[PDB]
């Protein structure tokens, strides 16, 4: 995603650095958790913890990654802190470091897109109670609390995405927990607060993400709306929401199938960023902005 | 739609006889709160539901509107209408502040209502035939696995389906009778409240003209989700079927007008053809789908030490 | 597709009844060409065909087919006309008859479309003639010439499109013509004013059938063009135009893969027929509508 | 897009220092028709395209741009380009009637006729590979026929999309130096045709402000048709390719937008991401997916009557 269309906050999400501190994190919480089972020497999870604590990966572990091209990042790990934690990297596939990790960049994104959310739904508020009185014949005011109540519908439409794709799979090969007692997905869930995957095959199902997508798909569309009608940088706003339907395409495709889905490094971090970039320009729009009998009972549905 | 695709109940609930009928039934209980509001002589409301019950509006009624439409959609529709019940007293009491799109908007949302429950009936058929063939296979190897699991990952992503289109069925279950510009300056909100509480409904907490299409395009959303879990089945299955897979790309090309109608279709109830084609077609193929999948389960008929506490988490 | 939609000529075309015909014509002109070959006795085709020339297939036909329910169709067709033609139905499979026709069918769309794409050219040449000289500063005719290029850019491609879906597959099992000759489905295309599918395999590809939809959604989008511009029943159109891109979507998933692509019955007649109803409507739009020193060299250029 | 999915030929040809290199090449031609036409003084046109062979644009330039737009697209451009040639008499004579859509829409053009040229090589490469293997395998049986006919196949779909993507690079293939309206009232169309013909492009016959977008979506079209044919190789093989699978599922999802913007660009050169994003990246997952095709086929390695003549159809 081109830098003109990206927030400071999403960059540092979706960089290859943040998706290596997260892998990471899932590989020493599942120590952690093997430890009290008795397959790892007590203390080594701590050491791996502690140690990232002291030395965060970055710039330098990336490209030293980018090299050795699980394998790579496993043996770059265990370099780039000197030490046993080698051998006991046991279970766990790739595809429960990688699914489980995303997950959780994927709950922190739509925890971005919901903060920016609530700032366009402040300023609506605001904005529809300033002109709850001022004439139009009709209260100009109502024109915002239809806006307001589209993005409540998006609130609640994003918390639900959040939920159903905030799940963690440590579950071995083919899903089972043949290789992995669900002990160590119970856990390293919990760490990450997220919940266990109730049932995993080889990944995590894929009408998750589709949620996900279809939810900023919806959100585009009601941030076209208030562009559109505002025009009373809009080619701006009208240009992501076609973007964010491009990108739904490929989500509802990915559903059926293993891998087949390059397609998820391009579409969740593209439509998650877009959709905060959208709604952080959106709200600067509204903050800078300019028979009646039954408006009072209207604005109350709303507690206004 | 084509026959061969349709199921005998979306082809009655989708069929003009069924949207003449819900614009009656809309017409008629906007008359009962305005009778209760004393802006109709008392009886007028309850005379017009008898004769609704009494003489079903069918094909004939369709074809008159049909006739006064080449000379015009609502003024032809609210004339057939005093005609058939043969009461002229009751044509000064229509459209006494309720707009077209009132009528059109609130039948369509009780329609789609309908349709969803349709939709949701089906795919319970769906989820026990997955509970059948999940509890035949719990303890039948394959590849080193349970062969059940791969039933009851389809299950986890029908009850996930089931969550959306409830949520969708509540999302589109608005009423809208608000008249002009949506803020009720000429038709008091205890109309909308006593038709949407006949109709099953709540009532738009705010309309402009129009419901807003976000509640359309989740429920578009959701049939599109749940034809990629169709298509997943009939997929991990093929390893009949082509039809399924058919359907869940229709599904996906259906939703894209609805994801544009959002921010569009407030500047279309009467001129566009976008819903009359995409909400029928899409909720046709979905109970379609479902149903010919559930006839396809049902016609189907060491390592394994986690196999009972994976199945207690679905109740089996 | 709803008949406010629907333009008579493509309600006639993609009929039932008009499929049937067409099926029929596929095989008697194999049965000539077999014939030729001395694979069926002398005058069966011609037999066939006065027949049908003088009992043409109808809803009676169409009905009786939809009864034995192309077992059934071949049986009906023989029951219908009371004959010997039950035996000579030898080599051609099911897809070679559908898809023949089919293209058959999808030609004379594309031709229908082509005819009434023309009259908007004609409308828009019209108007930007008027207006040449009306000053707006710039000439208000140039708008017209700008719809008129468009348009004929889609002519272009919709003739494109006409020449790759023209083809005829008479090839029998797999497409290698061991089980029918050739020279049968060379006889079948030129009855057809068809050419042979030159490489076919148990289908016609469905690259062919992506170009015809990608063509008709570029020329909806044109049709959308003019719409929006015009607003100095336009929600009709624009309309139009979404379902056009809509269509397009399930075309190009059918590219790859047998017969998994229901989804031909509905989006090719469903878009022919949509683009056809959308020019007739805007024709009429256009037929009842109200530093110029470069303008005949810019008029010039379309011998205008 | 990610280093993983690109070719170093495309990650140079959508490189801002390439966008750079080509604006400047639009003005300089346009300044050496402006000199024919005796409006800048005799050299200067001559000089600037000997300082850009000299010292090409290159990372450096791009950051002073950067700077120069956060206080501002052009104008940080021309000045940008006044400043690193060392001759502020050029920048009297820059924009002399020129839009930025002139040069930026021009641009691009010049970039996709590139870009496609790109594509059609590496689209030769998968031709050639499935020409080897329709050879070896054009006696092999398989399951009763010739398993080379299937190549053949694959072959002939790639050649309907060599005439879709050369009538693609002929209708993107257009310059637009008009000016403010897009009918040469302040720029003769002696500058247009000098600049194409320097470009290697042809006069637009019709400009608005814009370049109409019908020729983006042509391409953008061209490009899935495209897709889905690199998509039936992979399926086909299956029977590496979750990689081609994955790229058609994006060329798809890519085409939406530029479909949306036929009508709708002519009210965004400048405002919106949907062309900066969708055609470097279309173009780029389109090359890289044939390079990886091309990979992959050249690592692979009595009913028959009629295979000779099948394959006499294709020259083999």
């Amino acid at each position: 995603m081109i830098a003109r269309y990206q927030t400071p906050e999403m960059a540092r999400l979706w960089s290859e650095e943040s998706r290596y501190r997260m892998w990471a994190r899932v590989e020493a919480y599942a120590l952690e958790a093997w430890e009290a089972l008795g397959e790892v020497p007590k203390g080594l999870s701590a050491r791996l913890l502690a140690k990232l604590e002291e030395k965060p990966l970055d710039g330098a572990f990336a490209r030293r990654v980018a090299e050795l091209e699980l394998v790579a990042f496993t043996r770059a790990l265990a370099e780039w802190t000197g030490d046993e934690v080698g051998r006991y990297l046991l279970g766990l596939t790739s595809s429960d470091i990688v699914d489980t990790a995303q997950n959780a960049l994927l709950v922190e994104a739509l925890g971005l897109v919901l903060e920016e959310l609530k700032g366009v739904e402040e300023a609506l508020k605001a904005l529809a109670l300033r002109h709850k009185h001022t004439p139009a014949p009709t209260s100009f005011g109502l024109r915002f609390l239809s806006f307001l109540a589209a993005f409540q519908r998006d609130e609640e439409r994003l918390k639900r995405a959040r939920e159903t794709i905030g799940v963690a799979m440590l579950s071995g090969s083919v899903g089972n927990y043949a290789h992995v007692p669900p002990e160590v997905e119970a856990h390293v869930a919990s760490r990450l607060g997220l919940r266990p995957e109730p049932l995993s095959t080889q990944v995590v199902p894929r009408d998750r993400h589709a949620e996900v997508m279809a939810a900023l798909a919806i959100l585009g569309g009601n941030i076209e709306r208030v562009a559109v009608e505002l025009r009373l940088g809009l080619e701006n706003l009208t240009g992501v929401a076609r973007l964010l339907r491009g990108y739904l395409f490929p989500a509802l495709e990915d559903i059926a199938l293993d891998i087949s889905h390059s397609v998820e490094r391009v579409i969740l971090p593209d439509a998650t960023t877009l959709a905060h970039y959208a709604l952080r320009r959106l709200k600067g729009i509204l903050e800078g902005l300019v028979f009646l009998r039954h408006v009072d009972a209207i604005y109350a549905r709303f507690g206004l």
